[PDB]
């Protein structure tokens, strides 16, 4: 939306369903906000997909730094109290030092230090 | 790896590239760590993948309730100072609103207020 | 035989190697005994074979809720001495918490606590 | 898991599903707890599979002296009262003689003493 | 399993017969332990391999420096005092100052000094 | 080169590149320096390669009872400093408990004891 991590992130596009943003201060960062609504193609009323994903590319070469991407494909009919605690759960994780470790070092939790 | 968002999660199976963690107290929730190592098929030295995912099923009747996934996609020979902006800004995103209004309203971004 | 967890189980039906015997009761539990001599098809003494098997079934639309199977296939020359000790490990074994979670869990002895 | 009829069981290999344990003592027991979640193939949220074997393998010239299995096959949606009523109903029908006889005799609860 | 010549190896996956660690702090160091049962494809019980391998791979371009590796194939009826001798007398050796020649020289246990 | 593991071993036979020491007491116990020089076969100065193997056979009817081998595959260019860690980790891992369970139990470490 704003200003995360000291960049100030500004829309550069918006489609139907997806809204990008841009750093244009060191024209190297994208995020994205990518939304598909549940489909009821069965008696299940579908899963509603989001996506938020932040992708870094140098800007001499174009070349693709990386990406990190935050996925959620939730069912419809799912409570909010089941909605809260993904996110709760996913975020304490992430905040968590193992993951820290399993990007930046391709580390599993599993050492016994 | 450990207690997140009050719910102790034990190790529930260990593969080659994943560790998955399993609260056994509600039998719903089940935290995965995977790996996925750069491969150097040119001149580039790869990617390297890295997922953490959350998913919570109901343990009656096995319906899917849903999945919060965290995926990162890094060329090996990235900085961490790249590596480090790309979860700032991700995790800045993520604890924004509009994450929040993402999920559990399929919102973009994009309101007037 | 007879009365095993407080539940009186009276014979249900007698095969040439089963026999079956039902609460009567509850009507929705049947604790079966299976026979299977040893043949000896080779230089072999063939492998006597044991079931004891409990099934719980609703006694209203029939479906099944469970099955716990003691099954045993031993050598017919083997010594009492392995016999008694492959029944001592196994009920040890079961008599362990690492069986009652393996079931109700589907947990492996593998958890660090 | 650890120790069973006074003999000491040590991982020896540990899958995705499957934990095996050996004395390493007397170099013929392996306890293998075997694991398989149910599934939900159609309204039935699936059976889950436990498995609980001891093998005895003398260690001279590698053949199978006996194996007992413990395996039990419960419904996803099965409540916890049912599986205790299974694992007591098949623990009481192993402390009894019946079993002991059915095992190493190959006799029937039937004979009128 | 830890600490080796003041650096710290940690696991960094968990295979059926393998287990390596790694020292993530200088990324270069590999310490695996590799199994291997004996196998009765005859009379004979089959031979134990083991095996305890360290390799160095320059970690930023990704050449192979140097491994060290320790292999035993021992068979699976030696008695423990085989097996203790086999690994007496080669740890001795090569605390002897013959392998550290042999190693970082090529020098034989021939020259007359 | 000499005693080790209080057995004597003295020169049985020299090579060009492999001198062998044999006990002579027990008549069962073979050490062998090999020696291979690295081949320039490309840009690359080549791998340097080091054995130092024990063996063990029967003396009466010559049944290979164990081998115990230690090979170096270390890169022509690289550093005393890389030959030294990797000689030092190396050692220390054999000096660890887990290589003497390796060997003569096949036991990896990843049992939680």
């Amino acid at each position: 939306s704003k200003v995360f991590n000291t960049q100030t992130f500004d829309i550069y596009s918006t489609e139907k369903d997806v809204v990008s943003l841009r750093d244009f201060a060191n024209d190297k960062d994208t995020l994205a906000y990518k939304r598909l609504a549940p489909k009821r193609t069965k008696d299940s009323p579908g899963m509603a997909k989001s996506e938020l994903k932040i992708t870094r590319v140098d800007p001499t070469t174009g070349v693709l730094i990386g990406i990190v991407n935050v996925s959620s494909s939730i069912r419809a009919d799912a409570t909010a109290a089941d909605k809260t605690a993904l996110m709760a759960i996913i975020t304490a994780a992430q905040a968590d030092g193992a993951w820290t470790e399993l990007v930046t070092d391709q580390r599993l939790p599993l050492a016994t230090v």
